[PDB]
């Protein structure tokens, strides 16, 4: 757990997204998330899980996290959620894919869900 | 049944669609695509790849396919494609994860793609 330290802190999507993680010594990732598009306004509550006794021979650090997306200004009735790996290095990065659902009727339920890709780095 | 000869034929899905597709002998899929969702009306041009040669160990059969979803009749602006596996036997199944792409502004991108799950079969639902 370079990897609790490593995860630790303020990451930045390529969408200007900003995620505000803590990462627990047995597996817990607990923080925050601002979105720089869709449905959103302020902050969100993100929780999730990650590989805490990861391995070491350049390989990366598994990783998932979920925000509901709504919080006390708004509320876009989806939840997000991202997988991926934490690679550490002077060129850190969590590389993610993204699966946002939203509540749909039976109907509509064929598009209930996107995919996306993110990636993280620790500098803007 | 080889892939080729499992494959050729009517297929339906989970939502009421139909997929009409001929297996060639080296890989091609050839066929039609009419859906019972969205924004869609009659047959839409299908083409796709499968593996013409599988492994007999009681695998799948690797498989896949793409739809633009414009005819003569509709053009919803986008297009989809079906990565999955043919199972043969009694209760022959395609067995698919789907992506539906729509052409977006830079601005929409994050929400250009939709994913979801479709199983095929030989019989009607």
């Amino acid at each position: 757990m370079t990897a609790e330290a490593g995860i630790t802190g303020t990451w930045y999507n390529q969408l200007g997204s900003t995620l505000i993680v803590t990462a627990g010594a047995d597996g817990a990732l607990t923080g925050t998330y601002e979105s720089a598009v869709g449905n959103a306004e302020g902050s969100y509550v993100l929780t999730g899980r990650y590989d805490s006794a990861p391995a070491t021979d350049g390989s990366g650090t598994a990783l998932g996290w979920t925000v509901a997306w709504k919080n006390n200004y708004r509320n876009a009735h989806s939840a997000s959620t991202w997988s991926g790996q934490y690679v550490g290095g002077a060129e850190a990065r969590i590389n993610t894919q993204v699966l946002t659902t939203s509540g749909t009727t039976e109907a509509n339920a064929w598009k209930s869900t996107l995919v996306g890709h993110d990636t993280f780095t620790k500098v803007k």
